[PDB]
């Protein structure tokens, strides 16, 4: 899977790598993949750059709001229910993120649709499950 | 629904925040999305770090353009029609933006694939409809 | 299709413009589309703001890793895979990049989901096939 993060300037880079070391481990564990399916990205925005409400549910907002997409082959609707507990309560739990402050969205794609590296694809070749 | 933004250095930050309210409205009144549902973020570019050309349509582009990437619950053939010339309508009425400026994608996702506060899954739990 | 390029800092504007080059022609030449169907997006990241590692497929990366996230019409499996080692070769030959340091992960949409220009579905009205 590819997990994009979107978040405002502010955090140190340690901060920033415990976030994504959070984000790791309740990915590792929601979705059952090896510890080192890792694949991360981060933009920081100013103030400018992002608007991100609540659909009028009463969250919770602060400036360590974090906006996470997932790019993953097909997950049960289980297995992202898990994801997203597992993924606030590492984030609270490990680097004190309000669970107000987390935002996500995924998309699937097929096993048709990864290259992870030298122009293979390790789904169909069969080098990965 | 979530609106990404990539945009060639020049605006000012006020310029910027016209242009995510007009995309904002005809997201609103093509989709028939509560005004809260505004989910946005803005990547701005040097010139050598975008390359939009037109697939030989005869547009138009300035530095000026606006790529926007749409994530979305599912929508109709004409609701997203409806959306591409409401938008284009209020980047030229509300922004001075030419329409053979704006390119739009589109990403389709389901109920399961969005988490919008406290790890929950409000299209499953029915905390949204 | 739109290409979107996650990359470290540390290539002049002339390295990027290669690498886009390269990456397009093999864009071009795997998906039998226009030479101007080119739509190109590059963020530039420091050490802390990409983690990329390998699925224990034993690459290879080194700090010119390049990420690359493509939202494309629908593709047979086999326009995919001659893609990513048409990519791999091109980015070899043309950049001098090593195949262990290109990450491809594909997302596929509709003719509704793309409007080129003018708030226009071109897809859907026909203005491309």
């Amino acid at each position: 899977a590819l997990l994009k993060f979107d978040l405002f300037y502010g955090r140190t880079d340690a901060q920033i790598k415990s976030l994504l070391d959070a984000a790791h481990g309740a990915m590792v564990d929601a979705f059952g993949v090896p510890a080192n399916d890792r694949y991360q990205t981060v933009s920081q925005h100013r103030p400018g750059e992002m608007v991100l409400e609540d659909t009028g549910l009463g969250y919770g907002r602060s400036s360590a709001v974090v906006l996470l997409t997932v790019i993953s082959r097909p997950r049960s609707e289980s297995q992202k229910v898990c994801f997203y507990k597992l993924l606030t309560g590492a984030l609270e739990r490990d680097c004190g993120i309000s669970p107000d402050d987390v935002i996500v969205a995924l998309v699937e794609n097929s096993d048709a649709d990864w290259s992870f590296g030298r122009g293979r694809a390790e789904f169909l070749t069969g080098d990965l499950v």
